[PDB]
């Protein structure tokens, strides 16, 4: 039951924030609806969920168009999958956020294809903080340079960072890795304007990510099942 699952996830988030001395309002729940049908999303919407993450362009755009045509206003759609050049126009025209900026050319493409009447596309730069096997994300040493270039793009808005850490079961390593992201995030925040989003944490490392300084967790299975 999606409505019950949303309540359960929101409870765990709230507890984790409170335990480490943070206001639960600091933590945004991104409901990851990848591979789930639009009816499942509609249940979540009926239960008050407004922010949804999708990983595949056509699937996500089809959902966006569905809920726009039902005249459901007030939603926020985040693209959190890897972005290919030949599918960036659909992201630029329909999504509100994109978490996976890891090369300048894809951000310039998104900026160029974003209609001017839309709000700027909110973007995070994705860090590969700890995953040997992944080809997504930049190294931290590239961040200052990429952030400067992306920051000039007028149809985008740089809001912070995202990372998918390598899968990790030891709480200690979950926290230490998430802290590396939080340190980078804080350093970015002191020099850049409107840095407010650290997209970090899924169901299995939610507590360490929140304790370390995440502002946004990405939950799929624990909301929608599998
Ligand atoms: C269900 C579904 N919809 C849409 C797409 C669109 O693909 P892409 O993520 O490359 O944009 C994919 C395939 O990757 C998909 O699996
Ligand atoms: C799919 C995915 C999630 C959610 O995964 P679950 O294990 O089902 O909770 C979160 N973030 C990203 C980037 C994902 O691709």
């Amino acid at each position: 039951d999606i409505a019950h699952n949303l309540a359960q996830v929101r409870d765990k988030i709230s507890a984790a924030a409170t335990r480490c001395g943070r206001s639960p309002e600091e933590i945004t729940l991104l409901a990851v609806s990848k591979t789930k049908p639009a009816s499942a999303i509609a249940e979540a919407i009926d239960a008050g969920q407004r922010q949804f993450g999708e990983n595949y362009v056509q699937e996500g755009v089809d959902k966006i168009r569905h809920f726009q045509e039902l005249g459901v206003t007030g939603l926020e759609w985040h693209f959190i999958g890897p972005l290919q050049s030949n599918k960036s126009r659909l992201v630029a025209e329909h999504f509100d956020w994109c978490h996976t900026i890891d090369r300048l050319r894809i951000a310039t493409r998104l900026n160029d294809q974003r209609p001017a009447e839309l709000p700027p596309l909110n973007v995070l730069i994705q860090i590969n903080i700890s995953d040997e096997n992944s080809k997504s994300g930049i190294q931290l040493a590239e961040l200052d340079e990429l952030a400067a270039a992306v920051a000039e793009l007028p149809r985008l808005r740089l809001r912070g960072l995202m990372a998918i850490p390598a899968p990790e079961s030891e709480y200690v390593r979950q926290f230490e890795v998430a802290r590396q992201m939080a340190v980078a995030f804080a350093g970015l925040k002191t020099r850049y304007p409107h840095i407010d989003t650290l997209s970090l944490g899924m169901s299995d490392d939610m507590e360490a990510a929140i304790a370390a300084g995440s502002t946004m967790v990405r939950i799929g299975t624990a909301i929608f099942g599998a």
